[PDB]
């Protein structure tokens, strides 16, 4: 199933501890708490407001499915806490939605929150997220590579449509493998020249 | 047609255009979108020629002579902190646009060629001359984009040589 | 998987008043970067990224990961990291504390004075890039005596030697494409020459 | 019929007026005449040299046609006054050419003048004109580019080989050519290539 | 800041009595200056200046300043000398030896006889002053004309036209050697151009 | 001031009889001299000088000299040395072994045997004996001759012959490793020529 490093998820004064808070923190996880959503419009006829509500982004660090942080949130609060989690594709504009103020909220005038209430949880820090430095591009090449072992990737066009298909299941998109594998296209040259010798063994 | 433009003369009506630029001690002008360096000559005329930048960073460095150019006969260096900056001019900003747009326009070479398995850079170059403006592509830009990434352009045609023969 | 050079990231909101002191503590040779208090961000906003300090670790032998992890956690307190990564390059990762690398500079970022990097324990740059490199050719130099022994034709078969007998002569996988990356002109000649002459 | 802005032509004594540079300014364009150059070994038998002649670098104002400067100065200097009106592609190596001290005249050791007779017009100042080397080895590149494609130049030999019959058309020479492709022969083998795999079509 | 060619001054006052021996005993070229006993003194009073020696060092493979300095430093004593300073010219600090240089000339410097050099581990000016940008394209061009003169197909045949009238164009084995290397891209270009031109 | 080669005396008198084995429970390489017994002495009237070994040491990282010495001192006796040299040219040292340095032989000192070296912890001089540039240069100059003479068609072909016959031309596989790195493009034209004049 689809496997990513970004997740996010809802929370509900009325269905979760007081406590919540420092419970989220046990975890040792990075995590964005937004401001309380008490003033967001409601889809039901004859009601004003949607029930309160927290966003709250969520940061693991060997990629993990959907599933599984599902679980563990809903052991750390109750089972009664959680309905389904999300996987978030561009986590700079889930961050902005914490407040209503990504491209697409302010868009559709959704109400705006303040961003002074966002709490910040475990060195939650958004700009690693967004940029991917040198030691993720190290891993992320060293996952390719066992792409075009297993499946004898014989050139990049296979690559490319083996994204396309799986890609998010190890956490690429071809503009992703396009950033990885710039300045290594002679290391590509060998893969792809071993692929191509052992698709005909 | 370009975004980065330089001139020269030998203060306020120039704000009045509400554009980025960085007079020197040479003045450099910044459009807003890619435009005709005739018009922005018309334009600067009116209010009181002109050349294309393809490097704003040397020619910054110029308004010192201080580049690769200049050391190759440094003379009279220029003040750094006495330039005029109206409208929000950094360098920064316009050399990291530069690289994003380089790799945004690789990307779509990238995928140009995967849809339609342009074989080598000639069906790629004829596919520009049709088709070229619905993605924002002429010969001598995507010679500058693929330029330093010929062996990412190899590896691309080789895939396409071979998938073209798959049917 | 083993490493001698370790990196990982310290903010200020994160950690006691006396973290370079508790540091020095642990015995191991480190370098800690100049406060990154006007790194430019990206996320059109916030101006400046988050500030923080990067930490150059070094163990004397090579050991886990997550040991490095463990114990630093434990002497600053458990809210003050979550990952270590493990360095490649201490070149350029040491040059990365100020900026300075080639390849961080040349995506500019701003520069910061060398003299407000705190080095512990004696930590010796020039010693462990020295250190480096020599073992690093050593490992090239074993990774052209198995290609040649066993006529190893292409990068696959020499991926599948490693799987089998990596252990054997202190290969991984990772470990060989670091050894051999920026050097694939020289692996295309060695398999060339594996691939004739097995036809003979 | 082709037009551009920077010119040169040959002018001479023998059929020229008295006041010929005070009639030359009068055309309000800038201008650099050349030290008499009467010391040029001809490649006519028996006259060793050449007929005394001025050079003219002539910057017209717009872009404007061959011809059209031809008649302005048959009509202001005389009928037999001037001869080979040509287009500049390089204004600087003309203006070294001016005293044969362009690498290629020197290379052929053709006799050097004195740069204080070069006379010049209308506030014609050289530094004007010069173009950085960096983006003339781009535009130069790009000229490459368009005769590969144009004449399906299928290697390097082909190349030289139409430089060597055509080259003065595009402003290129052997030695300049190698200039400009050092560093780029990623690039050529890419374009030669493309050019052979087309004309097996 | 690392670099081949260094300087540095020596004075018969504060250095061993076996000093020139034991600069030899590095094992690295160098050549030492006739002592400068008869330097104008711009202090005036006694005319010259204390009298002294220039050294040109090469070192084998580049090197920081601090490393020559320590060297010499640990081989004549720490009074022996301060600073090692960095040569861009080799052949000016090789005229200098002898106040022959351009500049030593401007200044009216008292000239020094050459035959007072002492040449030390095989010293040989000639083999450092290399690789002029101006001549290397210049002889370039020239390998290039003989490739399509000779319609050349590869990198053997184009060493034995060198064999036989290298001397015609200026030309030896290891000279080419010298001037393709770094240009092995445009080689192949111009062999495949011969090969193909050679089957039609 | 921390260094890797080093040297000391030891004299008979003030050594245990199994200091050859002692030394050898270091794990350092380690060269000794043969016994100096004749060496001629500035003391009036005694002729020779007290019976001393010279040894070659080779530190495992760079060390500290005192370091070394504090060593050496709780191996075989605090009176076993008195103060330890730093070592600065490998090479001149190890001929000092026999005063057959070229300062030895400018000093007259008397001549030992070669056979006499007793090595340790497989000491090996070619391995610390550093080429300049232009000796590597015309290393690789060397193997180009190499592929031409024998029409060597791929690195295979080279490294067998390396394997046979590299010593006569000073070669290494390893060297060999050193040399073309970095030039792997001139390596390939030289291959296909040889490929190619291999089918004629
Ligand atoms: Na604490």
């Amino acid at each position: 199933k689809e496997k990513a490093r970004y997740f996010t998820f809802l929370l509900y004064p009325e269905s979760i501890p007081s406590d919540w808070e420092l419970k989220l923190e046990t975890l040792g996880v990075p995590m964005a708490i937004s401001p309380l959503h008490d003033k967001d419009k409601s889809s039901i006829k004859g009601q004003k407001y949607k029930k309160a509500h927290y966003h709250v982004l969520y940061i693991a660090k060997n990629p993990v499915t959907a599933d599984s942080v599902r679980k563990k949130i809903k052991l750390l609060l109750g089972e009664k806490s959680l309905a389904m989690v999300q996987v978030v594709l561009n986590v700079e504009n889930m961050y902005l939605y914490l407040t209503h103020e990504s491209k697409d909220a302010i868009a559709k005038k959704k109400h705006v929150y303040d961003k002074a209430d966002i709490k910040l949880i475990n060195n939650f820090d958004i700009d690693r997220y967004v940029t991917l430095d040198v030691e993720e591009k190290t891993e992320l090449f060293n996952v390719v590579v066992s792409l075009i072992r297993a499946y004898t990737l014989q050139n990049i066009f296979d690559l490319y449509d083996f994204i396309d298909e799986n890609g998010e299941t190890y956490g690429l998109t071809i503009n992703l493998v396009n950033e990885v594998i710039a300045g290594k296209t002679g290391f590509m040259k060998l893969l792809f020249d071993g692929a191509y010798q052992r698709s005909k063994r």
